[PDB]
């Protein structure tokens, strides 16, 4: 299966920047979903759902195709909850109507990252949207419920390493686990709508308990309130993936720069860019715009 990133007609990186703008004018407004967590969080997790269906293997599944405005991938018992961040994108593609699924999908990760305060990710135009047939079946998004090596061999499907997968994995400080979506519940930590490395600093320093939720699932619990789910807790219990939580909770601008890394290569798996494609954008921020 081949993918080739073709621009969409005549646009550039002006026309990007305003579906950017867009999108986080958007967020701002509409800052009380969620009790006033905002958008941002489930925005995050919708780009990272319709990017971890690839498989290295055949190049199939992957942001590339925008698969998840079909019935199958909408429907997918583990994307519970991401109509939210579909319904407040909706608005915007009917404002750009332009730009492609796939790369809509995109970008409001990107967007959601940078207004967070996270790192700037580098984005790449010219995802194609292609017919229902080459939606990918379900099952092929991560159980909860599992230890560091199911977490170490799921990854090496999206052909992501050690480091990878842990920096990948910081974006857990962000919004919260919602027991009606996935049978667990509660937040990670204090700050869950700003962009922090607060998830390596309390999966090492909070007193954790196995305990079990009302949808009778074990997860992680603190005396402060958060929560860790089986597979978080694993990056600790791994000899591994504990020494690179340990470098991302004693140094902040490394995890930044690992993520944005990670974060890019994630969203351009299984695509293939041209030598004549435009180079990667850096957007600009509502605040360094001063809008
Ligand atoms: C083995 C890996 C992973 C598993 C099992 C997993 C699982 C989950 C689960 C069960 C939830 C709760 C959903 C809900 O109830 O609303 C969740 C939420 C979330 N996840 Fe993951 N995840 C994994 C990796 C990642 C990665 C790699 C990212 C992003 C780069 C990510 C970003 C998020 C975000 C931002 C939320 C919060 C959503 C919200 O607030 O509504 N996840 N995760
Ligand atoms: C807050 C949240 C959602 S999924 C994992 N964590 C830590």
């Amino acid at each position: 299966l081949v993918h080739v990133a073709s621009v969409e007609k005549g646009r550039s990186y002006e026309d990007f920047q305003k579906v950017y703008n867009a999108i986080a004018l958007k967020l701002r407004e509409d800052d009380e979903y969620d009790n006033y967590i905002g958008y941002g969080p489930v925005l995050v997790r919708l780009a990272w759902h319709i990017s971890g269906t690839w498989d290295k293997h055949d190049n199939t599944g992957g942001s590339y195709g925008g698969t998840y405005r079909f019935k199958k991938e909408f429907n997918d018992p583990s994307n519970a909850g991401l109509q939210n961040g579909f319904k407040f994108l909706e608005p915007i593609h009917k404002e750009f109507p332009w730009i492609s699924s796939g790369d809509l999908f995109s970008l409001g990760g990107v967007t959601a990252v940078q207004e967070m305060q996270g790192p700037k990710i580098p984005w790449r135009c010219g995802r194609v949207d292609t017919p229902e047939d080459t939606t990918p079946d379900n099952g092929r998004l991560p159980d909860a419920d599992k230890d560091a090596g199911y977490v170490r061999t799921f990854f090496q499907r999206l052909n992501m390493n050690d480091r990878e997968v842990v920096a990948l994995m910081g974006a857990h400080a962000l919004g919260k686990t919602h027991l009606k979506n996935s049978g667990y519940e509660g937040p990670g930590g204090a700050a869950n709508n700003v962009f922090t490395n607060e998830f390596y600093l309390n999966l090492l320093n909070e007193d954790w308990k196995l305990e079990k939720n009302d949808a009778n699932n074990e997860q992680w619990d603190s005396k402060s309130g958060y929560m860790m789910l089986p597979t978080d807790y694993s990056l600790i219990q791994d000899p591994k993936y504990l020494s690179i939580v340990k470098e991302y909770a004693n140094d902040q601008d490394k995890f930044f720069k690992d993520f944005s890394k990670a974060f890019e290569k994630l969203l351009e798996d299984g695509i293939t860019f041209p030598k004549d494609a435009p180079s990667p954008f850096i957007f600009k921020t509502l605040e360094e715009q001063g809008l």
